């Protein structure tokens, strides 16, 4: 009776091939993941955005600071609690107390609901948890309403002798729910307490293309394990160095790389009988200053950019802050909830899939199967577990689709784990 | 709408005191358990039978070979699967294949359903699992119907060069779902593969009173942690040596110990305003030959036993096989499902509570609140999780009652873990 998203494409052969390979190799796959986690560990928590194109199933974002805990299905709270307990035992085994640092947002009601939901899980895992703000406008204990009969209490972090403290509260470890993409503040540097994840100065200006290389390496091992075309799991990408988007010196360089990537995508689209237009996501990385993103369908789309596009791709008015441009094969999503495009987000704690939700696009044009939704979505909670495949059933039965989602999400998790280890 | 058991007693003060202590110490308790598991580990799986008397909440049986997996709530399968994966990672991390040895029962339909349910969990955890019989009447692959549209395949174990094998199947480890209480067969001794749990020759004739001593030691530490009378969690007990139940030489010895135990129980019943009659469970342990059990309400009940009682307490017709007699304070259960007495069974994998079920007595007399049900019960699956306390709620709200059940079950698990380590 509960309506769920369905694919609006009949071209699903590659997805079903992937599902068949996973369901014919299920114990081999799970044994392989266990070998990987013995070598690498896993983060405390994470979320991975996927897109199901019917001809491809690929991760498109990995977040080590997930902010949608309030969107999880409450029937799965016990599974989350148990996984959070495992994470505590691996990452901070002796912890009694945990300081949670949120994003600096105090006016997003949904973000505050996430904080409440996350805090609840961590308390049920047996930790004493308090919320320590690093927002400069929080100067005293501040109660913020979630507009649902509850509130959260934000307290300003105080640094004393290489430790962060709150009123009568000295934690063992510090959990970041703030991605620090603007740079690790000096107040969080050189502390005695461990940060989770353990970020160090340099984090925010790291070479972000290493994320895509790390996922390539994971897929290069996994794809032959199950005998699948690695392209079914992995978008192509390329990079170039920093460019000045207020000049045209870098124009031909960029255009040539767009053309070459589009050509690679076209070869695969021909192989698999795909009729949609190839597209490329152009990501201008300006480190602490942010990132500018645009999508293109031809090399001409990066030539002679207009004023607004130049400003977007430069990221800020300060000159030449872009240090790398990443070009990635765009992946379609053909999942729809009635007229709305939907795309899934898979949640993990330690190396276990705990659930997730769909982002159901609020916009409604012909190109919502291409456009990234950003903040323009409403969540729709998952109805099916990801850890209960039916190996003899239909390959695209719901539990088998969700098993496949959980496999690709765990590949992306492993890649992020490897990447983070290699920043030291 | 789903009917559940309710207490038929208004004398619940001690239960509510326990619940209040647990809910005022929840993070301290969970931190304490984590410290314990770091030192001791936990078994692969276990079940613990509890009785809620309103004036006491105590474990009355610990089983390291649980046989009621088919009675678990299917909505909690993902939680079981995840816990089973943790158990695999701690106890047999590199295992690809697992040989499961069942009880020698081939005609109990419910036991075969347990085997199917257990096998399903282990396969979902990513193991290749086969069922290896050590029953002498299984001499070829044998399909047994569960009378529910399914069957299980039993294959005779073959020993070759210090390993157990089946057709094209050599496992890494061996999971016992057979308690080997009749003695570890020679075919299972001196193997290269690990047994789970890791039993050694001598197991079946161990000193069974060490189980009660180990639980005493756990409660002696836990009770002061939360400031509770340890008697609220722990039945009194005593022991004597082997006795000849076909003679009366041991009669006065036994009678005196019954009298002394009853007197201790009476003191506590007076303290707490309990009006029910104290009772004692007399357990005659004959090692591999089995155990004889009777309940008594006075020292006179062990004097001048009749023929049937003498035979029961001697256990077998072979002479003087009883090596120890354990006397335990009997604990009432006042939970009822309408007219039927009910008592809970809590399931764990690794150190995590995964669910459980009530044993709903099929018999209907005035003394079913005292009598152990044995096989005379129908299962009723738990509706409430054990890991989701509401610390500010009513102490006997359902999630808080079940949190308390999961705490006492984990104390009994820890005790069994310590006991088993100390057999080596
Ligand atoms: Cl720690
Ligand atoms: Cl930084
Ligand atoms: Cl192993
Ligand atoms: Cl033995």
């Amino acid at each position: 009776g509960m309506m769920v998203p369905h694919l609006t494409t009949a071209l699903t052969g590659p997805l079903l091939t992937l599902e068949k390979r996973l369901l014919d190799n299920m114990p081999r796959i799970e044994h392989w993941f266990r070998s990987q986690w013995q070598e690498y560990g896993a983060p405390f928590y994470a979320s991975v955005d996927l897109r199901n194109a019917g001809f491809k199933l690929a991760p498109v974002d990995t977040n080590l600071f997930p902010g949608g805990f309030n969107n999880l299905n409450p029937d799965f709270l016990p599974l989350c609690i148990q996984a959070a307990m495992v994470a505590v035992e691996k990452i901070c085994p002796d912890a009694r107390r945990l300081l949670l640092i949120p994003e600096n947002h105090t006016r997003n009601t949904f973000y505050l609901r996430n904080v409440h939901a996350l805090t609840h899980i961590l308390r049920q895992a047996g930790l004493e948890v308090r919320i320590g703000s690093i927002a400069p406008e929080i100067t005293a204990p501040t109660f913020l309403e979630t507009h649902d009969g509850h509130s959260i209490l934000l307290e300003p972090v105080r640094r004393k002798a290489n430790r962060l403290e709150l009123d009568n509260f000295d934690s063992c470890a510090i959990l970041l729910n703030n991605d620090l993409s603007g740079g690790i503040p000096d107040i969080l540097q050189g502390l005695e307490q461990s940060l989770i994840p353990p970020l160090h100065a340099g984090w925010a200006t790291r070479r972000k293309s290493n994320h895509f290389t790390a996922y390539d390496r994971v897929v290069e091992e996994f794809a032959p394990l199950i005998d699948i075309d690695p392209w079914l799991l992995n978008p192509y990408f390329d990079t170039c160095g920093g460019l000045d988007f207020h000049a045209r010196l870098g124009e031909e360089q960029l255009a040539e790389k767009v053309d070459s990537l589009l050509a690679k995508i076209r070869r695969k689209y021909a192989e698999y009988g795909v009729k949609q237009e190839p597209f490329v996501i152009v990501k201008a990385d300006a480190g602490t200053y942010g990132m500018g993103i645009m999508t293109v369908k031809s090399a001409d789309d990066v030539r002679d950019l207009n004023r607004k596009q130049r400003n977007k791709m430069s990221v800020v008015k300060e000159g030449l802050k872009v240090s790398e441009v990443i070009l990635q094969e765009g992946v379609y999503t053909f999942e729809h909830l009635k007229d709305a495009v939907a795309e899934p987000v898979i949640y993990m704690m330690d190396h276990f899939v705990v659930g997730g939700f769909y982002r159901v696009h609020t916009s409604r044009g012909a190109d919502e199967n291409l456009n990234a939704p950003g903040m323009h979505f409403e969540p729709l909670t998952f109805e099916t577990p990801c850890s209960t495949p039916d190996c003899a059933g239909a390959p695209d039965a719901a539990p088998n689709r969700f098993y496949a989602y959980g496999v690709v999400a765990r590949l992306a998790l492993l890649a992020a784990t490897i990447e983070l280890q290699e920043t030291d």
